[PDB]
């Protein structure tokens, strides 16, 4: 008789490519967001611009 | 005068691909069988099916 190969998916290398997180009640959740801001450095032009 | 060379299978290498074993009631079983039983993993699919 076999038996079973279990693969934990953190041993898997894999998993450095997502942050997993448990969230509990995520079924009284609806269509949720996250919020991004941005600078942008800026040079001084000179004379002609 | 020319001798014979011995040989013993065990001192062979080749005993590797076969396990051996005594069973001196052979001359008494009639179609023998073995079993297997194993059990492939699978993973859980989305989807509506």
């Amino acid at each position: 008789c076999s038996t079973l190969s279990l693969v934990r998916f953190l041993e898997l290398g894999l998993s450095v490519a997502c942050v997993c997180t448990k969230f509990p009640e995520l079924s009284y959740v609806a269509e949720g967001t996250i919020q991004f801001e941005v600078q942008q450095p800026m040079i001084a032009r000179d004379g002609p611009h």
